[PDB]
């Protein structure tokens, strides 16, 4: 009843940057060959979302964002064979279309067809799915969550557990995963290690679980808001520290209390400040520290190269390190397996229609994760 | 003929910095419980060294610098096993106490036991076993090689091969094995990648040479000097890129024909300028930058963090990441074996009389390695 035809809906568009989302009518062309048409069950708002919205992550306006989502496939393209209708999917915003001398690489991950880099807004084959009267609207990381019906290049579709509670395993299209790979992919932490986390967001809890997959014994949550405590201990930590307690720097009362520096450091706040203090406050020696995620609008950050002489691995990532289309399912299965959950994460969910009233909580205050319902 | 008495002998005393050397008659106490008395056959002349004079690497002055050398051991002190006298041994600047953190951790290198961080220009217990008209004259981590006789704890000595000419096994005491593990340890160099190395010096050849035992197939070696390229090729390097023959950023130029980015970088200069170069030309997405050394007064490099998450590892290290008595006596081995050489790296070998004379060659201008003879 909708496939192989352009479907009308309804979608948070960004006509321009500095303001509010406007759900339009907007059509959804069909899917052409590699694409699938997915419809959204779920979508959760993060930071990548609200800087679109400031300019600071500068990519193609009119837009329709959203990258963290998962829902059901509705129509599939020509060759589509990794997935069919009926599937409850996961839209990645970082492909794999293992071809690339990334995805043919052991390790990394941040696939060469990315949209990332340099943003066009579009498919694969620079054209958009999307039109609100007439008009065509940008595509966003190739996923463009923020519409109730969104058409994702098989490279950016996962095929995820038929049992996924979609309104919970979203968070593992951005949010969890870039935390919990962090620790599990990217640090890689150890059984018996200590790690010390900074900021206590979602993304922070996310690492927090990953190094309490990984065996961490010590898990430091470092975080200037005392309220951000309880969730963090709950979901991992086994002591938080709020940096404005101290007289002297933190990094050194998490050398002291680490006894030499900790074995891995994450900073999951995105200051320039604290992402060299992070670093000066693992092992010298063999310390890891990474950085999780940072400001698109970023500058340079003031930094003495003794830190890495002493033998310190500094360390990025985009996604956790995963491989999204092979690990996003294998996430699901293990949340679907018990081990880790992910309400503690989801503080707030709200109908689709509150989307503009989803950021204003991101925005101002915390609210861990905002799932918008579709 | 001299075990358990003080050995007076000549050795280059820095009274202050800034001074040249003063060839001294000095005493060498015997050792103690855990100290071995070595006879210097041959030490190698490096910027570390030179730095202590200048005052950039502040340490205890006066003082007997010297940390790239093999010899003889002539007396062992109480409890020490690891060697016998008449041993070929090499002492090392970066100890393993094989008790620590550090030497406990399967990776770290930077013993605990250093005295690099926080010098103190002594043996463990605080003493000197140095005095030059009854002044006591400081030691130089430990080792204190520009002396005829020179006293190092066991945890600051190697046991090597008895057939090692020692006039060339001693650049494993420091810039052979610093270069060659760095790409050999630290950034860990795999079969088929694409290596480049900022700096042709003899770190620089070194760290070519491990690229190579590694199995990396493109090793593009960079510097503004062309003179360097002929050793560099001749070692390994399969061309060489002068960054002064371009309009563009050298970093640009290295993506171009990496296709990408290189596989790893390595920075063998000490500029914070071409740290962060090093780091903007290797795979954004997999790509491990390593700086070999820095100089003991850098101050802060300026660097956007972006460059990390895209998923660039940026690692740094001391003494090729070796664990130095573990990994010496294997260096040697394999340099035994008829594996790498070392001598186009020596360029100079000099009458230990004439140090002063080997540290004019190495502050002004090039001499890969200058070795001096006893
Ligand atoms: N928003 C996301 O879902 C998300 C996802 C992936 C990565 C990230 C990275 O994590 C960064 C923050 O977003 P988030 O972690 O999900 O949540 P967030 O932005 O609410 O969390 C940042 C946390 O760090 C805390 N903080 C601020 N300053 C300091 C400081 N000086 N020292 C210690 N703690 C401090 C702050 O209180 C908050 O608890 C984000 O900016 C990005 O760089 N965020
Ligand atoms: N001196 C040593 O034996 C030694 C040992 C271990 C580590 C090191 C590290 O290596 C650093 C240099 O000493 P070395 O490598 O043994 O020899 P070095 O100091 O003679 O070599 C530095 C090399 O880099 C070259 N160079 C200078 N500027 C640039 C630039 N802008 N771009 C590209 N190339 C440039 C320079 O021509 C020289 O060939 C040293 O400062 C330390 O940080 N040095
Ligand atoms: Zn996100
Ligand atoms: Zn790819
Ligand atoms: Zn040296
Ligand atoms: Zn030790």
């Amino acid at each position: 009843s909708t496939a192989g035809k352009v479907i009308k809906c309804k979608a948070a568009v960004l006509w321009e940057e500095k303001k509010p989302f406007s759900i339009e009518e907007v059509e959804v062309a069909p899917p052409k060959a590699h694409e699938v048409r997915i419809k959204m069950v779920a979508t959760g708002i993060c930071r990548s979302d609200d800087h679109v919205v400031s300019g600071t992550l500068v990519t193609p306006l009119p837009v329709i964002a959203g990258h963290e989502a998962a829902g059901i496939v509705e129509s599939i393209g020509e060759g589509v064979t990794t997935v069919r209708p009926g599937d409850k999917v996961i839209p990645l915003w970082t492909p794999q279309c293992g071809k690339c001398r990334v995805c043919k690489h052991p390790e990394g991950n941040f696939c060469l067809k990315n949209d990332l880099s340099m943003p066009r807004g579009t498919m694969q084959d620079g054209t958009s799915r999307f039109t609100c009267r007439g008009k065509p609207i940008h595509h966003f990381l190739g996923t463009s969550t923020f519409s109730q019906y969104t058409v994702v290049d098989e490279i950016s579709v996962a095929k995820i557990d038929a049992a996924s509670p979609l309104e919970k395993v979203c968070l593992i299209g951005c949010g969890f995963s870039t935390g919990y790979g962090s620790a599990v992919k990217v640090a890689k932490v150890t059984q018996g290690s200590t790690c010390a986390v900074f900021g206590l967001g979602g993304a922070g809890l996310s690492v927090i679980m990953g190094c309490k997959a990984a065996g961490a014994a010590r898990i430091i949550g470092v975080d200037i808001n005392k309220d951000k405590f309880a969730k963090a201990k709950e979901v991992g930590a086994t002591e938080c520290v709020n940096p404005q307690d101290y007289k002297k720097p933190i990094q050194e009362v998490l050398t002291e209390m680490s006894n030499g520096g900790v074995d891995f450091s994450f900073e999951v706040i995105g200051r320039l400040d604290t992402m060299v203090t992070a670093l000066s406050c693992c092992q010298e020696a063999y310390g890891v520290s990474v950085i999780v995620g940072v400001p698109p609008d970023s500058q340079n950050l003031s930094m003495n190269p003794m830190l890495l002489l002493s033998g310190r691995t500094w360390k990025g990532a985009i996604f956790g390190g995963f491989k999204s289309k092979d690990s996003v399912p294998k996430l699901v299965a293990d949340f679907m397996a018990k081990k880790f959950a992910l309400d503690p994460l989801i503080t707030h969910v709200l109908p689709f229609e509150k989307i503009n009233e989803g950021f204003d909580l991101l925005r101002s205050g915390e609210s861990i994760r905002t799932i918008l319902t579709f």
